[PDB]
């Protein structure tokens, strides 16, 4: 059949994206109805970003600061609001091509396809997940600033991500459409850290019984396993832990392929212990943690 | 920065996706202005597929066997003309959307990105890579025959691959838009195998000069080494080999990195003898092959 890590389309949001300037500062913006949402860190220069007040620079910035176009043409901005860390301009058009859609609010667990854009016109789409320590693992190069991601259930378009600031380490922040930064973090350039990654477990789990469905079958044990021994386990390897969900969940796999999700845990929790002595799941070397287990059925 | 594997938008290729049906036989096909492509084989049902004669089935076929939808709508079709393994469908209208588009046909070794559709309504997308031996490490499930690889250089869509069948081992074959298959292969089920899979050396060698671009550099070594040297190396662990173009091309990233093509030859040279010691480059415990220069050179 075949297995790969596989993003939504992206016809929908394309429609959507938009570039936005307030003086020299050119990052990406998102156009839904009447209204464009964009990074609020906009409104700063290089000077700036390091203690900014945004209550007290916006203070200072008018309509006519925020050229907003959309591809050829251009809008006309009519008011200018500040939620969290996103910016809502008003604008005259209400978007001719916004789709049915709908923000949500991810949890540290789920992915989602990722949008990345420059000066609004789109250049790629990849599939992401959202770290346990809350950042994600992206390709984002200076404005990418206000590249999105998105998913799709049900011609609904579900946005759940939009990027603001790389980090130190090299992995990526940002918000939802509330404005909310998903982890700690804030738009600033103080030395910010994020914490422990770890690997969502249930994720390799669904992925695990993913290859088995493959066909790909090797690293299948006879045994079984407690969930606390299996966890007290997977744990020293920095690994999540386990939940009646997470077993749950794997409910639907575990019937179409005849295996406990028990059993699954110790010929995981084996892999763990030994290492892999260098042969192959799906044709990877290291477990594959950014599946979730309702990507993989569906994929199927 | 950041690295990931990456597709070009789909919005433009969502544009020209349609369900074709002849009977029983349900699978994807693509409308450019007013002729809509597809798979021959639809014609057969799996009693025919065994041994088909086209020239003889079709002769059996008339205009009122090719039901052909347009999402909520439906085409007419007028005329049905078989060149090679691709069916040309002409019908009554152009499409509406159709965008700047030509026929390409890639060489082994060029990535694509694919857009796998069932009954025409598009599920998802990938970057995938034409190998040695003319396969492709896909996601195909049944019916989604007719689901295509694109790429897009400067707003024109350069249409490159269209799916035909998996194969027993499991990866997947198709043609180009001319109709030829890449590969020996034809659009039957007798035992049909593909030659020794090999890495698309050249590809390598640019995620490693991406890697070092990324920072992660712990596997660069001193040394230099001969072309040839490192070829009667590279070959042993079926790898391609490398001409003075190969080098031409990673001509860009030598530059940006301060490191000769020769003295990164025997850096990988060293990962194929030494191996990893369990290590991961840009997050990754296998090295990368799925990466053309052009590739990565864009990402940045």
């Amino acid at each position: 059949s075949g297995f790969a890590k596989m993003a939504f389309p992206s016809g929908k949001v394309e429609g959507c994206m938009v570039q936005v300037t307030c003086g020299t500062t050119t990052l990406n913006g998102l156009w839904l109805d009447d209204v464009v949402y964009c990074p609020r860190h906009v409104i700063c220069t290089s000077e700036d970003m390091l203690n900014p007040n945004y209550e007290d620079l916006l203070i200072r910035k008018s309509n006519h600061n925020f050229l907003v176009q959309a591809g050829n043409v251009q809008l006309r901005v009519i008011g200018h609001s500040m939620q969290n860390c996103v910016l809502k301009l008003k604008v005259d058009t209400a978007n001719p091509k916004t789709p049915k859609y709908k923000f949500v609010r991810i949890q540290p667990g789920q992915t989602f396809s990722v949008l990345a854009c420059y000066n609004g016109s789109p250049s790629g789409v990849y599939q992401c997940a959202m770290r346990p320590n809350f950042t994600i693992k992206g390709s984002f190069l200076n404005g990418s600033c206000g590249s999105v991601g998105f998913n799709i259930d049900y011609d609904c378009v579900s946005f759940c991500y939009m990027h603001h600031m790389e980090l130190p380490t090299g992995v990526h922040a940002g918000t939802d459409l509330e404005g909310n930064f998903y982890g700690p973090f804030v738009d600033r350039q103080t030395a910010q850290a994020a914490g422990t990654d770890t690997t969502i477990t249930v994720n390799v789990l669904a992925w695990l019984y993913a290859a088995v469905i493959n066909g790909d079958r090797w690293f299948l044990n006879r045994f079984t396993t407690t969930l606390n021994d299996f966890n007290l386990v997977a744990m020293k390897y920095n690994y999540e832990p386990l939940t009646q969900d997470h077993v749950d969940i794997l409910g639907p796999l575990s019937a179409q392929t005849g295996i406990a999700v028990l059993d699954m845990c110790a010929s995981l929790k084996e892999l763990l212990q030994n290492g892999m002595n260098g042969r192959t799941i799906l044709g990877s070397a290291l477990l594959e943690d950014e599946f979730t287990p309702f990507d993989v059925v569906a994929q199927c």
